[PDB]
């Protein structure tokens, strides 16, 4: 023909994009080697969780005035409880191969993040900022910081721990935030000031899991990756950095990122920036949103669950259930379980004890 | 490497025991010819 | 066949080779071990790290 | 005195049959707890057929 | 051997899950259906066109 590769100059090779737009393009079917890339954000839900309400949206991305009560117990206001943010991104379905008992799942390999609005913090001129000294300027936003985000294919698992169990958090009302005694069903004990394996709960909703109560449970967050930071001081300065060159890899030691179960990408984040020192002396926290640039790809996996046994569970007559005696858990009425496979040379002791300290 | 069959006595072949414990044990993956 | 390792037995008898500690509970009703995983061999990648049985 | 012994092993809940010595008896009603009687299964007062099969 | 083939379960499942359709009765005692014919292959022309098989 007329390519003329020798005469035609050399131009580097880069991956081409098939489409660019909003979520609507996510419904485009692709090949196996395709790589999508999602850019999204998450506004901070920090007690005043919506600008739409007309009465008091003047404090969006803020909290009401924090101050110690002065008499036991503490009855904190919902708008003084910063909570984690969260969102789910529904991803399209993929191919499957029943004969080979394999299928495709979305894998998150790398994430690029950044805190939006950092520059907005140099506003020392707010009509109610407490002056640092007479005839001077206000006290810049500073103090406590709590930075955290998480990327995973299932909701982030959480662990509960508080600074005082005497604290009477707002009730379990639907609009109210989730607290320790919400999931337990009983007034929380002083055990909860330390770690309590019973105080666990997945991060279901938004703006309902307060920060000062919940922390990421490291034991079961295994199909997700989270990062965190903190600084605690009265007027401690706030140091933040940002760029678009920093990319974070999510792969594990085996070489896989979080797998999106239910074709859903789960993102969680929370960034407390600092206080706002009012002229009246009162104080209130503030937060900023985050940018998320997740790089997704397609991976083949083996279906670990037998289909027929799994679907039969939905039928009543095939999966019967009863309210029997406790045979599983803390009150299990089982004394021993033995598994036999293959044959070996006869051992002497039939009641083999494996632990050394026991006998 | 193998031990001398004449120098070493033989024993019976009892079914091999993989594990003994509470309820948390049933999660163990076993072969197609296992017994519980 | 002798089921118990000879050396590990006598190791129990000595306080030096079997040191003990009166620490927080890691067995019994109030144990403080949240999960234990045991890996051996290799298989094809499963589609769920939170395997249920 | 009186003895009654039974055990059942199966992959399904045991299937039962109702038979009472006297249908005149009024067993306690099922109120989110309490025994379940033929009255509870049928929704009617026990008929003298129930003394038979 | 799976007694119930999966395909039949699939349709039998989503149909109940899918939103029901309360149309005019087309099955049962008051079905609004009059004739239902079924053909297969070709035969020599029979005499009676009102034949019933
Ligand atoms: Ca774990």
């Amino acid at each position: 023909c007329i390519p003329k590769p020798g005469c035609c100059p050399n131009v580097a090779s880069v991956p081409k994009l098939l489409v660019k737009g909003g979520v609507e393009v996510l419904s485009v079917v692709t090949g196996e080697d395709s790589i999508t890339q999602i850019e999204l954000y998450l506004n901070p839900r920090m007690g005043v969780n919506s600008p739409d309400l007309p009465t008091t949206s003047n404090w969006y991305t803020y909290t009401y005035d924090l101050q110690p009560k002065g008499s036991s117990p503490d009855q904190p206001i919902k708008e003084n409880l910063p909570a984690y943010s969260v969102a789910r991104v529904s991803l399209p379905m993929l191919n499957e191969d029943i004969t080979c008992d394999t299928l495709q799942m979305w894998e998150a390999i790398s994430v690029k993040t950044e805190v939006v609005g950092i520059s907005s913090l140099i506003n020392v001129h707010y009509w109610d900022m407490k002056r640092v000294h007479d005839y001077g300027a206000g006290i810049p936003v500073s103090g406590v910081n709590y930075h955290m985000f998480a990327i995973g294919g299932e909701p982030l698992d959480l662990q509960g721990l508080v600074l005082d169990y005497q604290t009477q958090y707002p009730k379990t009302t639907n609009g109210g935030p989730i607290t320790i005694e919400t999931v337990l069903g009983r007034k929380m004990t002083p055990k909860n000031q330390g770690l309590d394996p019973q105080a666990k709960a997945k991060l279901d909703k938004d703006g309902n899991y307060p920060i000062e109560v919940w922390c990421p449970d490291p034991s079961k967050n295994e199909n997700s990756r989270y990062y965190g930071s903190i600084q605690t001081g009265s007027q401690t300065p706030t140091v933040l950095q940002f760029s678009n060159t920093l990319t974070t890899v999510l792969l594990d030691e085996n070489g896989v990122g979080p797998l999106c179960k239910g074709d859903g990408l789960f993102i969680s984040c929370a960034d407390i920036v600092g206080f706002l020192f009012k002229t009246s002396g009162k104080m209130a926290l503030h937060g900023l949103p985050r940018y998320f640039n997740v790089t997704l790809r397609k991976r083949w996996v083996k279906n670990p669950y037998p289909v027929v046994n799994l679907i039969n569970s939905l039928f009543s007559n095939l999966m019967p259930k009863v309210s029997g005696q406790p045979m599983e858990g803390k009150d299990n009425q089982v004394e021993e379980v033995r598994i036999y496979e293959g044959s070996e040379q006869l051992p002497g002791d039939p009641d083999i004890v494996r632990f050394l300290d026991k006998f």
